[PDB]
């Protein structure tokens, strides 16, 4: 879904990206993506390569992004930074980490930056997933206030309304980042 055509409902964003542990949004993932062409030491933003995806009929959003990479028309002679703002860290047991790993092996012109709102520890191999992504070249981190507000401002039908932080955004982000950094050693 291209933000040029459709922006995300605000409550869809809040419901899915809130990082409070006691709220349980296990059913869905929202993956906001953007692309930049790394040109000789500079980032060239590609405004049309921006959108968001959710799981659809059992197909995880991470696989659906890989599905559309061909339509992005990336030049394999160039270099690109793909950034994911994703509500859940990619999974291992349903294939996302392996598929993303394979994509990065055979698409070396792409560098993946994954910023996750929450760790998907419902997957018993969530740690194996994070390590496989790191070992594949992806830089994985936890979203902070800065990332949440950027996604609000970029991907949401907010109508000039500024980002309204949920309670404890900062505390949960710190704890999640400490967990992630420990996992990735
Ligand atoms: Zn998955």
């Amino acid at each position: 879904m291209e933000i040029l055509r459709y922006l995300m409902d605000p409550d869809t964003f809040t419901s899915n990206f809130n990082n409070d542990p006691l709220v349980l949004r296990r059913r869905q993932t929202y993956l906001c993506y953007e692309v930049e062409r790394l040109d000789n030491g500079t980032s060239v933003k590609m405004d049309q390569h921006m959108g968001f995806l959710c799981n659809e009929s059992g197909r995880h959003a991470e696989l659906r992004f890989l599905d559309l990479v061909p339509s992005l028309q990336l030049d394999p002679a160039q270099i690109y930074r793909v950034t994911w703002f994703i509500s859940w860290s990619p999974c291992f047991s349903w294939g996302c980490a392996g598929e993303v790993r394979a994509f990065l092996q055979e698409n070396t012109h792409v560098r993946l930056r994954i910023k996750a709102a929450r760790i998907y520890d419902y997957d018993p191999l969530y740690k194996e997933a994070l390590q496989m992504l790191r070992d594949a070249g992806a830089q994985v981190s936890i979203m902070t206030y800065d990332e949440f507000e950027y996604c609000w401002d970029t991907f949401v039908y907010r109508q000039g309304c500024p980002f309204q932080p949920w309670d404890g955004l900062e505390e949960h982000s710190q704890a999640l980042s400490g967990r992630l950094r420990a996992i990735l050693q």
